[PDB]
C-alpha cells in the first residue's frame, strides 16, 4: 500500500493528509498554473481547483466463512512447504489424542473481522475529537438547471456529536467472555492473547468484540454482529469493566472511549505480540478501499455515487492464546509488504485515509477507462483486451487501480475478501437517479430521473496527476500540444474525438468555451476540469465537428482563432501544481521511516497467487495478475 | 443515329423496337443475370428488370426561322460552299433576272418533314388499336400519392388520329398548282410530282395549322407553315379542298394509312433529297419523344419538366425550278444518308433511338451533378457550363456524359432540344404529393422538394454505359475491396465502394444500412440510387453499420463489413433477354444506301453542326467526323 502511494519511490518521498471532514465530506483544494506556448512565447493561468469527497456509504457486509492462516505462529510449527506441524505441537503440548478431540482439530486462526473494528473506531474517535463526527450529509447539486438532493437514513442535526460505544447497553446481548490462563485449553472457543496490554487496551479490544450499532451514515460504521458467540482471551489481570458497563454498576460517564492514542496503541500492542502483520494489512486494505467516494461536478456523475459496495470480511477466529508457547519464537513467512507497511501505518497513521483518497479516485476513474479501452473507442474489433481481471470479485479494485493508472495495485493478500460493485461488472450497466424539477438542456432525462449508462467520471485527477490513463498526451497526462485540425470544411474543422476533447479541455481552462456538432462542452467553474462527453465513449464516432469557440465571461489567457486557417497557432499546454491542501470545517512521509522491525521475524517477499500476494500490472495486452516476484 | 445504337451494346446486335403504348404508356421488361464469384465459388441470380416509359408531354416549340441549307441540289447549282449558283441558274433559265435581286433563297423543310414524322406515329399509334389522349401513371408507394395532372382527359380524348385543324374554323393556305417554268411570287414552293393524288392532299392538308388535342409529346401544337404556297405537280389536287370549303364528308377524307403516309415522306424526301434536312427532323423528334416513368418517388420532378425546342420557319426553293433536283445531288451526309436508309428500311429506328435517348439524357443529366461534387471522377472539369450553354450541343453532351460515345449532332444550325431551367444545380421542382404516412422524405406544404435534377430510369436500355472511370455497376462487373479501416460498429468506405458495395448487397439480398440511414432501390428495378447524403461535397468516406438481410434472399454472402469475414466478392451483370410490352433486329448488310447519283461527304462544318461530341479524358467537347 506505501509502495502505491509513493509510486514506487518518487524522490524516496511523498505525502499524507489527515482524516478531517465536515457534515461527512470534506473538499481537496489545489493551485495549479496551466501554460499556453504559442508564437514562441508562454502565456499562464493560475487557478484554484477543488474537489468534493464523502465519507458517506451504506455497503452491504457479509460476515461469511472464510479461511485459516496461521502467518504469525513460531517458525517451528509452520513451514513454508511443510506448513502446519501438528507432530510438534503435539509433542510441546504436555494422551495426545486426549487434547486433539477437545480442541487442537479446529485451526482457524483469523483476526481481520477485529483489526478492522479496531481501525474504523480509531478512525471515529479521530473524527471526535477534532470536533467533526456527526451524521453524515450527501451533498446537493445546485447549478440553475437540474438540480440533485439524496436522502440519508440519520438526519445530520438530531446524529450524534459524539463517539459512544457502537453497542447499546441494555438492548443487545454480549459474548461472555471470562480470563483464561491455562495451560490446557478446554473448550473449542476462539482464545486471543492480550497479555501485555494495558486494563484500558484489552478493556477497549474485548468491548470491540462485542457487536456494532450504526449511529451514522458514515461508509467506515457499517454494521456488524458480535465476531464471537464465546471467547476467552490470555491476560494475567481479570479486566470486568466493560462488564460492570453490561450491567447498571458502571454508568455511561465513567465507561466513556478511550482516545484516538490509547485505541493506536492498543492495536500495535495487539497486532506485534500477536504477530497479525499480514491479516492488520488486508484490514487495513479493506478499511481504505471502502472509506470514502468523490461528490461529482458534473450532473450525471452521481450514478457512481447511487451505488453501495458489497465486502466480505471473514468470520472471525483465533488461535493464538490457546497455547502460550505458539508465539515465542520467530514469525513465519511475514511478507516484507506487510512489515514495510505496517509500520509505516503505525509510524503515520494517515497514510490509511491518503491511500483511501488515492484509492477512490483511481478505481472510479478506471472504471470509465476499462469501459473504455474495452472497445479501444470503438476501433477494436474483437474482444482482445483481457479485462477478466474485472471479474472475478477480489481482483475489482485492483483491476480497476491497474487500469487507471500504470502501477502495480497491490492485492488484498488475503482470500474469499473483496470490496466490489455486482451490478457494475458489465459496463452497459444502467443507472437511475432522482432529479428534481427544472427545465432541461440535454441531460436525457427520462420520466424526471437521470438515465446514466455505465459508469461516469467522478473526480478529477489532481491527487495522482502523472497518472497516465491514456497512451498519448492529454490533461491526465498533464503535458500535450494541440495540432492543427485534420481537415477544414464549412461545417468546421474535423478533429479526432480524443484531439477535440483535449482542444475543448485547454480552451475551456484558457476561458474559451467551445461548440460541436456530432452541443458545447458541459464542465464545472470550480473545477475548471471538462469531463470526457459521450461522444468519445460512444464508438459510433470517429471524427467530430467543432462549430465556434466563443469568449465566456470570465475571460482569460487571450488566444487566437484556434479553429481556422491561417489563424490557428500550434498552442502546447503544460500544467504544474503549486498549492494542495485538504481542508474542511499536511504531514511529509520519506523512506527513511519505512525501515520495518526484522528482529526475529522470518521474512519472505516471494508470495503465492494462490493466496493473492501478487500485485495486478497493466500492460498493452490488458490486465494482468502478477505475483510479488 | 444509327452508328449510336448498333454501338451502345455491339456492332452484330442492332436490336430495334417497334412503337406501343397502353393509355400514352409502356413498360420495356429485361431479364438480367447476375453473378457472385469468389473463392472460386461462383453464384449467380436471375431475376427480370422493369422499365416502364411514358409519351406524355408538353414541350415548348418555338417556330424561328435560321439559316437556308441548300444541300441537295445539282453540283453546278451550288458554289464551294451551301450557296446556289446563281450565274449557272441564270445561264440555263429576262425580268427574272432583275427579279432574283429580290429573291433570298431560305430553303428549310424541317417543319414539314417533322410534322409528317409525328402525324405518321400517330396513325401507326391509332391502327395499333390505343391511341388516345395519353395519361400519366398514378404512382403510389404506400407512404405518398402522387397524379400529375394532364390537359386532356384520357376517357373523353379521341381514340382515332383526326385531322389536326378544324372544319374551316380556322384558315388555311392558299395552296396553288405550278406546272411553267416561271417563279411568279417569292412565296416558297414545292415540287411533288412522285407523289400521288392522295399522299399530295395530305401534305398540303397538314401544311395547314396543327392543333394538341392529345397529352402526347408529338402532339405539340404548331402553326401554318405558310400562309402561301404552290406545288409542282402534273395535275391539280383538290380533294382537301372540297374538304375545307365543306363539301367532302369526314368518313370519306380520312387521314391517309400509316403505309401511304410513310410513302408519301419517301417520295419527298429522295425527290428533293433532302436527306439531311430529314435527319436533323429525325433527330429532333427522337429527343422530344418521351421520357421514362420514374421508379423513386422524387423522380417525378424530370416528368414536370418541359423542354424547349427550336423548330426552323419553313421554306422551299425545290418547286421553284424543275431543273434543280435533276442531276448529281451535292454535299450529302454519309451519316444522313446511312440513317435515311435504315429508317426507311425500318420506321421503328426513331423510336428505338428516341427511348435509347431519353434514359441517356436523363441518366447524363443525373451523373453531371453528381461528378459535380467529384463522386467517382478524377478531374473537377466545368461539367456546369462547359458543352451545355450551347443549346444545339446540350443533350448531346448530356449523351456523351452518360454514355461516353459520340453523341449525333443534330447536323443543323439553331435547332435544338433545351431544358434552360436544368443548366443550375440549384433548381428545384415542387411535385404535388397527398402523402400517405410520414416517413424519411422532405415533404414541406404539400410538396417535396428535389435539388437539380433525379434519376428517373435505370442504365438497363443501355447496359454497357462507361459513366466512370474505373468500374461500377454501370459497368459490366467490378470487385468489392477491403474497407478503409474497420471499426467495432462497423467500417468505413468510400463514396463510390460504399455505393457499389450496397447495389451488389441488394442484388443479392442484404439491405445495408450507414450513417453519416437505407441504400434505396426499388423493387422491379432492384437498381440502387446513389444516396443522397453522400451525392454532395465534403462528405469522402461512408460508415456502413450493419448489413442486415431482406424478407426474400437469393444469393448468400459474407458480412464483407468485418474484417475476418470479408471476401473478395466479384460481381458480374449481363442483360439476356429484352422485350417492350404495351425484338425486330435490323441487318445493316441489306439496308446499305444508294451511292449512285449523289455526292457523298464523310466531313462537315462545325457552323452547321455537323458533327459528335466525345467526353475526353480532360473534358468533353465537339469534334469533328472528319
Amino acid at each position: 500500500m506505501l509502495r502505491f502511494v509513493t509510486k514506487n519511490s518518487q524522490d524516496k518521498s511523498s505525502d499524507l493528509f489527515s482524516i478531517c471532514s465536515d457534515r461527512g465530506t470534506f473538499v481537496a483544494h489545489n493551485r495549479v498554473r496551466t501554460d499556453f506556448k504559442f508564437d514562441n512565447l508562454v502565456f499562464n493561468r493560475v487557478y484554484g481547483v477543488s474537489q468534493k469527497f464523502t465519507l458517506v456509504g451504506n455497503p452491504t457486509v457479509c460476515f461469511n466463512e472464510g479461511s485459516s492462516y496461521l502467518e504469525g505462529i513460531a517458525k517451528k510449527y509452520l513451514t513454508l512447504d511443510g506448513g502446519l506441524a501438528i507432530d510438534n505441537v503435539l509433542n510441546e503440548l504436555r494422551v495426545a489424542s486426549h487434547a486433539y478431540n477437545i480442541t487442537s482439530w479446529r485451526w482457524y486462526d483469523n483476526h481481520v473481522a477485529l483489526l478492522m473494528n479496531m481501525l474504523r473506531a480509531y478512525h471515529l474517535q479521530v473524527l471526535t475529537e477534532q470536533g467533526q463526527y456527526s451524521a453524515g450529509d450527501i451533498p446537493m447539486y445546485h447549478d440553475g438547471h437540474v438540480k440533485i438532493k439524496l436522502p440519508v437514513t440519520i438526519d445530520d442535526t438530531a446524529g450524534p456529536t459524539q463517539f459512544a460505544w457502537p453497542s447499546d447497553r441494555s438492548t443487545d446481548s454480549y459474548p461472555d467472555w471470562a480470563q483464561f490462563s491455562e495451560s490446557f485449553p478446554s473448550i473449542d472457543v476462539p482464545y486471543l492473547d492480550v497479555r501485555p496490554l494495558t486494563v484500558t487496551e484489552v478493556n477497549f479490544v474485548l468491548m470491540m468484540m462485542s457487536k456494532w450499532h450504526r449511529r451514522t451514515n458514515l461508509a467506515i460504521d457499517y454494521e456488524a454482529p458480535q465476531l464471537a458467540d464465546k471467547f476467552a482471551y490470555r491476560h494475567a489481570l481479570t479486566v470486568q469493566d466493560a462488564d460492570e458497563w453490561i450491567e447498571g454498576d458502571r454508568t455511561d460517564d465513567q465507561f466513556r472511549p478511550p482516545s484516538s492514542k490509547v485505541m493506536l496503541s492498543a492495536l500495535r500492542k495487539y497486532v506485534n505480540h500477536n504477530r497479525l502483520y499480514n491479516q492488520f494489512y488486508t484490514a487495513a486494505q479493506l478499511l481504505a478501499q471502502i472509506m470514502m467516494k468523490p461528490v461529482p461536478n458534473c450532473a450525471e456523475g452521481y450514478a457512481w455515487l447511487m451505488h453501495d459496495a458489497l465486502v466480505n470480511i471473514p468470520k472471525f477466529g483465533s488461535i493464538r492464546g490457546r497455547y502460550p508457547f505458539l508465539l515465542s519464537g520467530d514469525a513465519a513467512l511475514i511478507q516484507a509488504t506487510a512489515l514495510e507497511d505496517w509500520s509505516a501505518i503505525m509510524a503515520k497513521p494517515e497514510l490509511v485515509f491518503t491511500y483511501a483518497m488515492q484509492v477512490s479516485v483511481a478505481l472510479n476513474t478506471g472504471l470509465y477507462l476499462r469501459r473504455v479501452k474495452k472497445t479501444g473507442f470503438g476501433t477494436t474489433i474483437d474482444d482482445s483486451y483481457e479485462d477478466g481481471a474485472f471479474l472475478q470479485p477480489e481482483t475489482f479494485v485492483q483491476a480497476a487501480l491497474a487500469c487507471c493508472t500504470g502501477q502495480d495495485a497491490p492485492l488484498n493478500g488475503m482470500s474469499d475478501v473483496y470490496v466490489t460493485y455486482p451490478d457494475l461488472l458489465e459496463f452497459d450497466a444502467v443507472t437511475q437517479v432522482p432529479i428534481t424539477v427544472i427545465e432541461p438542456a440535454g441531460y436525457n432525462i427520462v420520466d424526471d430521473h437521470l438515465v446514466v449508462v455505465g459508469v461516469p467520471v467522478a473526480c478529477s485527477p489532481y491527487m495522482i496527476f502523472p497518472v497516465a490513463a491514456f497512451d498519448t498526451a492529454n490533461p491526465y497526462c498533464g503535458n500535450f500540444v494541440i495540432k492543427a485540425a485534420n481537415k477544414y470544411l464549412r461545417k468546421g474543422a474535423v478533429y479526432d474525438k480524443l484531439e477535440a476533447w483535449k482542444l475543448a479541455w485547454a480552451l475551456r481552462v484558457a476561458g474559451y468555451d467551445t461548440h460541436f456538432k456530432v452541443t458545447k462542452f458541459y464542465a464545472d467553474n470550480g473545477d475548471t476540469w471538462t469531463h470526457i462527453p459521450e461522444f468519445v465513449t460512444d464508438g459510433d464516432v470517429m471524427e467530430v465537428f467543432v462549430t465556434a469557440i466563443e469568449r465566456r465571461a470570465r475571460h482569460f489567457v487571450e488566444l487566437p482563432r484556434l479553429n481556422s486557417p491561417a489563424f490557428f497557432r500550434s498552442v502546447e499546454v503544460s500544467t504544474t501544481i503549486y498549492d494542495t491542501h485538504v481542508q474542511a470545517g499536511a504531514s511529509r512521509i520519506n523512506l527513511d521511516y519505512v525501515k520495518p522491525v526484522s528482529t526475529g521475524i522470518q521474512v519472505i517477499n516471494a508470495g503465492e497467487l494462490k493466496n493473492y500476494w501478487g500485485s495486478v500490472r497493466r500492460t498493452q495486452q490488458g490486465l494482468g495478475v502478477v505475483g510479488l516476484t
